[PDB]
């Protein structure tokens, strides 16, 4: 039913599908109108009552707002459309990093901070993300709230092994690069790791799988000698030496972590 919903410009396509600025004209409230192709879908789970794409157990699943809700979704004869929550003004983090390039510690900090309150969320709900990059991060610009989006390649969280994934290879461990297997918390810190040298250093540490397997960072950017730490901390080769959600947030490096208007203010230009 696009009586219901108001479209607007295409916000954007890619392996996502194609998602388009929307409103839903009973109430107007800004909304995003995404659409997938069902012989472009990959994973299929299934309601508790029919068959749905994976991304829509999940998003049910973790439906706060570190995490983008879903809010409604409709089946079409070769498509599915989602109706997601739409910011307004937003900016995605890659597009913030592209213009602002690496970013002060304690704007990363209030960033990273945020996207680990929100991926715990995840894991709370019985959900992997396994997506985790700066393209799949929002900006409220004016509350100064990241918010989650694309569970297009998340899995049911599982403490047993995966040997799947389709998700960014550049942000995967490289544990799945050699041997095809992971598990989901500790590839989810490496990809953590990925996230947080690119806002600090304004491009991801690795592009070639030897570079994974090796395992060695260089900062091109004057980084301070705690974040270097936790980066490389969660960047550890083998998932065991890896640290916890826990043992992240409590490192030196995140304490005193700014409230998320008080990023927007001195920031975000709020
Ligand atoms: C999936 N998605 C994107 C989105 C995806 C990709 C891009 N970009 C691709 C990389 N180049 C910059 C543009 C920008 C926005 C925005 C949203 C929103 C919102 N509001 C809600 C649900 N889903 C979304």
């Amino acid at each position: 039913l696009e009586s219901q919903y108001q479209v607007g410009p295409l916000l954007g396509s890619g392996g996502f599908g194609s998602v388009y600025s929307g409103i839903r004209v009973s109430d107007n409230l800004p909304v995003a109108i995404k659409h997938v192709e069902k012989d472009r879908i990959s994973d299929w789970g299934e309601l508790p009552n029919t068959r749905v794409p994976m991304e829509v157990v999940l998003l049910k699943k973790v439906s706060f707002s570190g995490v983008i809700r879903l809010l409604d979704w409709f089946e079409r004869p070769d498509s599915f459309v989602l109706i997601l929550e739409r910011p307004e003004p937003v900016q995605d983090l890659f597009d913030f990093i592209t213009e602002r390039g690496a970013l002060q510690e304690e704007l990363a900090r209030s960033f990273f901070w945020q996207v680990l309150e929100a991926v715990r969320h995840c894991h709370n709900c019985g959900v992997l993300h396994r997506d985790i990059k700066d393209e799949n991060i929002l900006i409220d610009l004016n509350r100064g709230e990241l918010k989650l989006i694309d569970f297009g390649s998340g899995a049911l969280l599982k403490d047993t092994v995966y040997t799947d994934f389709d998700g960014t290879r550049v942000y995967s461990p490289p544990e799945w690069i050699r041997y095809h297997r992971y598990h989901g918390r500790s590839a989810a810190v490496w990809s953590l790791g990925i996230l947080l040298y690119d806002m600090v250093c304004g491009d991801i540490p690795f592009e070639h799988d030897e570079e994974i397997i090796r395992g060695q960072v260089f900062f091109r950017q004057r980084v301070s000698s705690e974040c270097q730490h936790l980066i490389r901390w969660c960047l550890a080769l083998r998932p065991s030496d890896r640290p916890t959600f826990e043992e992240i947030q409590n490192h030196p490096w995140m304490q005193d972590v700014l409230l998320p208007q008080e990023t927007a203010e001195i920031h975000l230009h709020s």
